[PDB]
């Protein structure tokens, strides 16, 4: 309270002793978690992005972030990306997004593993305030960029790589088409394609897969629905739940559906 009126000019010595990597601490240690949860508590009396070195100073403190935020056990990585949520949703305007990073940790071909969620979890955070991924600046070659997010769903061994990331296709494909792009179609057949393929060993991934992309882009279902329809007797159990639902992703745009419905006999389920 003695810094609650005049914490205006107080926001650059506190981020410098923070992101800067000697800190009598690595990684996310609890100095930079006090000072993020004290400057998170500033709202509309401060604001970071009247000056640049604050931002470049931001950019910093996530990227180092970004460097430490995986920390094995459960609770403390759930603590890390909500510490990451609130920052990119307090000041995020200055915090002009470091892409070019994140590439790194999904793109790791080990398709034995769980170190690729990270990236993607992280990259759920960054896209679904507003924001797109595959900046013009971030040198990536976009088609590998992209490609390498989207093989994630063969990655079948723990959910929490390939559930996420069709989760997050989702937000990519309904954000890319609420607004107009050129890059929409150049990732939509791709992510099609990969549907494509690992549809026809492994059935419950592609429809776990396609139940979590239609939670935010509905329309994808529609060229596979039809052998949902094929497979709607094929599941018992929990997966039917999700089976239903992806049904549910499309219905009012639909017309017979019914007969379908009926055919699989409905009364008894």
């Amino acid at each position: 309270e003695v810094f609650r009126p005049y914490a205006k000019h107080w926001l650059s010595p506190l981020l410098q002793l923070a992101a800067s990597e000697n800190n009598g601490g690595e990684g996310i240690h609890y100095m930079v978690v006090e000072i993020v949860a004290t400057i998170l508590s500033w709202t509309g009396l401060a604001t970071p992005t009247g000056v640049p070195k604050d931002e470049v100073l931001a950019n910093r403190l996530l990227n180092f972030l970004m460097k430490h935020v995986f920390h094995p056990k459960r609770a403390v990585f759930r603590h890390n990306l909500e510490i990451i949520k609130t920052l990119v949703e307090c000041w995020k305007d200055c915090l002009s997004i470091p892409y070019r990073l994140i590439f790194e940790k999904f793109s790791g071909k080990d398709p034995n593993s769980k170190d690729n969620s990270v990236g993607i979890q992280l990259l759920g955070i960054v896209m679904a305030n507003d924001l797109p991924p595959y900046d013009p600046q971030c040198g990536i070659q976009s088609s590998e960029y992209f490609q390498a997010l989207v093989n994630n769903m063969s990655f079948v061994r723990y959910k929490e790589v390939y559930a996420a990331a069709a989760e997050v296709l989702g937000l990519i494909l309904r954000y890319v088409m609420e607004r107009k792009n050129i890059l929409e179609e150049s990732l939509c057949e791709l992510v099609a394609k990969q549907l494509k393929q690992h549809q026809n060993t492994m059935e419950d991934k592609f429809i776990v897969c396609l139940n979590k992309v239609t939670k935010s882009f509905p329309p994808l279902a529609d060229r596979f629905m039809n052998a949902v329809f094929f497979l709607l007797p094929k599941f018992h159990g929990v997966l039917k739940t999700l089976c239903l639902e992806v049904v549910l992703c499309r219905v009012e745009g639909m017309t017979e559906l019914y007969f379908q419905l009926k055919s699989k006999d409905f009364v008894q389920v």
